[PDB]
């Protein structure tokens, strides 16, 4: 019994850290076969990150601009390219320690592990959501981009998030390991405002259904609701819509704690309407939305 | 910026899990060098646990009957012991990943990683407080047990835990390295009370440190108060007493925050008295008592 906020065992991404030098920049490559990729922004002075031309500055690099050291040796950068908001960087030393990998391009509401790295060592793991506004509330300091968020499915990791930006709220930004920003986001030191950060309805049903399972049910109430009497409650709350592709994912969470769906949402809509009156939920004095229900099914059942 | 619930990197533990089967109970041991640690409730039946004779059940047992296998081989006991509620089984083959460590025994309050293992292999990493009543608040499914606790300082991992029982109100009781449980509890399926959980006063502080230094600062009060003060109403609310030694070891988040300690203390005083008022502080609706002083300095510095 028990619920925690879980990350991932991080030693198949550690071992796939490295650092990358451009001149005076250091920040985190991530070593995969015999290819590092890292932000581009590698390339620019906080100066030229007013307004990089990512394309003319690249011009002006040679592989031997690229300093490549996973632990305290050297690698050999044979190749570099610009994808997206990413380099590659081709390196003469396939990776020994490369885990069996995917590139995912992860949804909002979607949650992964972080491996926060500085100078290509790591700190430390936390388990992050992907916010619906295409933001992460992280925890990452000057040196840390490229580090990277990730799962894993047994022994295959799933990368889907390399690190990039601050926003002057202080909310993180970054792209998947194709360096497509999730998000309008641009590697840009320039004004670029989130959207509304809402709550992903989904997680919170999921992290009640936990709570049932984990002995705290004082909140389940003794009525019912539809998606749409729901969603009236949800939009009014900064609550995402819950659509049936949520019930249908909530439906072995249901199965299990024989709580239908729909009473669990009119559950939450007492919550939300009435608020915890000083009362906590799995420890919790708000509503938890970073768990998803596969989270929640994966540490219930106790999946390795 | 940003602050996060981070356990250490996991992978110097992941390569030292093992799987440790006697008879029909297989559950998680720590191997490091030649030796594997286990709890020794591993030779009970879930019978012989109502009230165990470890001594009378070991003369039972050969080293043939302990069964270890890391990832899918075998490894040879050529001896067991008991010391305290641990088996120390000796095996024929170094761990070639042993990592430099240490064994320690840690005092309420501090906080560590727990690595969550079924059949020796890692589920999830998390990090925990060693509570003032010597439970944790743990997430630990049937197979758990063996699982550790550790922190890292560089490269040299200190293991402060071993989970061994879950008490009937589903927190948790273990021991150190040596097999001494933390707090009263023992290895028998009896009534196990705990004490009063109170709340960390000294990592409630320095949770509002870090909540300053990254821009959350609307609970910062015009007051100061005394320790002698603050205490009688942190006895008042079931905070532990704050000593001139927990504002001795926040003196650094105090020098970089220039927020004296007794002025973060009626500030403290004052988010007990008159509660939240619905806002939250580092996305908490609650006050977080799982960083230390020492745990806040190395995330908002950066710490590899
Ligand atoms: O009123 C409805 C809710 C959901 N929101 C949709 C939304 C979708 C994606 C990203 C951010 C926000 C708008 C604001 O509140
Ligand atoms: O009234 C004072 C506070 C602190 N407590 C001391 C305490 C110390 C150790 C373990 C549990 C509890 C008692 C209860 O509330």
């Amino acid at each position: 019994s028990g619920f925690r906020k879980m990350a991932f065992p991080s030693g198949k991404v550690e071992g796939c850290m490295v650092q990358v030098t451009c001149g005076t920049t250091t920040l985190n490559g991530l070593w995969l076969d015999d290819v590092v990729y890292c932000p581009r922004h590698v390339i620019c002075t906080s100066e030229d990150m007013l307004n990089p031309n990512y394309e003319d500055l690249l011009i002006r690099k040679s592989n031997h601009n690229f300093l490549v050291q996973a632990g305290n040796v050297q690698l050999r950068v044979i190749g570099h390219s610009m994808q997206n908001c990413v380099l590659k960087l081709k390196v003469d030393t396939a990776n020994p320690k490369t885990p069996k990998y995917k590139f995912v391009r992860i949804q909002p509401g979607q949650t992964f592990s972080v491996l926060a790295c500085y100078n290509g060592s790591p700190s430390g793991v936390y388990q992050c959501a992907m916010r619906p506004n295409f933001t992460i509330k992280g925890s990452f300091l000057n040196g840390s981009c490229g580090s990277v968020g990730f799962n894993i499915d047994y022994d295959c990791v799933s990368f889907c998030y390399m690190h990039h930006m601050e926003l002057p709220t202080g909310v993180h930004a970054g792209t998947d390991l194709e360096g497509n920003f999730y998000g309008p986001f641009v590697d840009r030191q320039t004004a670029q405002a989130a959207g509304t950060d809402t709550t992903i309805t989904v997680n919170v049903l999921a992290w009640l259904y936990a709570a049932v399972i984990n002995g705290d049910r004082w909140f389940l109430n003794r009525f019912t609701t539809t998606l749409n009497d729901f969603n009236l409650v949800a939009m009014k709350y900064n609550y995402e819509p819950l659509t049936q592709d949520h019930v249908d994912i909530l439906g072995p969470l249901s199965a299990q704690t024989g709580i239908a769906v729909l009473d669990m949402c009119a559950s939450l809509k007492e919550l939300l309407q009435n608020g915890m009156n000083g009362r906590t939920i799995l420890g919790s004095a708000l509503l938890e939305d970073e768990f998803t229900p596969f989270d929640v099914v994966r540490q219930c059942s106790g999946v390795t």
